[PDB]
């Protein structure tokens, strides 16, 4: 027998960073019958084919309005093979607070004996000329913790598909060459 290959990715970060915009931007290609199959659930599914004709379904979880201490947060983070730490490049506190989001991820990782792929996602790159987190500051946070680095715009779609695709590939031990 052979079963579906599914990877769970959770999207974390402070309110107003663009988490729901980001997840929706990636979900849009599935709108119609497939997205409707999980309407009102905690996640949606999107199938991608990674290089080498590797079919995988991504199960993408938006935490909604959950805060760091939310007692529902566990179902989002436990089992997550990929984690997006999302901030708004124009909102400094959203970046600073990612240390605290990452503390929860480390705690879950240690308990679960897992090593999820963690991506730092600077959203709103369409607003680059008004950013309050410089690229160098973002890349320092990535270097300190081994995060995958992404600058995206959920509004316009810039780099969004590639962020999820790269995270999926890295979960499976593949560095995509582009
Ligand atoms: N310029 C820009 N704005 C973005 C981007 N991503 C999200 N936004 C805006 O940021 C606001 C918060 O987005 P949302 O997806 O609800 O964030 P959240 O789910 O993290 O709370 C929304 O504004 P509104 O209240 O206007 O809808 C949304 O339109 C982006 O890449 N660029
Ligand atoms: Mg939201």
């Amino acid at each position: 027998g052979s079963h579906m290959r599914q990877l769970k990715i959770v999207v974390l970060g402070d309110g107003a960073s663009g988490k729901t915009s980001l997840t929706t931007c990636f979900a849009q290609e599935t709108f119609g019958k497939q997205y409707k199959q999980t309407i009102g659930l905690d996640f949606f599914l999107r199938r991608i084919t990674l290089p080498g004709n590797l079919n995988v379904t991504l199960q993408i979880w938006d935490i909604g309005g959950q805060t760091i201490g939310g007692k529902m947060l566990d179902k989002y983070i436990y089992g997550a093979q990929g984690v997006l730490l999302v901030y708004d490049i124009t909102n400094y506190q959203s970046f600073e607070n990612l240390e605290d989001w990452y503390t929860v991820v480390k705690k879950v990782s240690e308990e679960s004996e897992t090593q999820p792929l963690v991506a730092l996602v600077g959203n709103k790159i369409d607003l680059e000329h008004m950013r309050t987190i410089k690229p160098e500051k973002h890349l320092r946070f990535c270097q300190e913790n081994g995060f995958s680095s992404h600058f995206v715009s959920a509004k316009t779609g810039d780099s969004v598909f590639l962020c999820f695709q790269k995270v999926a590939a890295e979960i499976l031990g593949i560095k995509l060459n582009k």
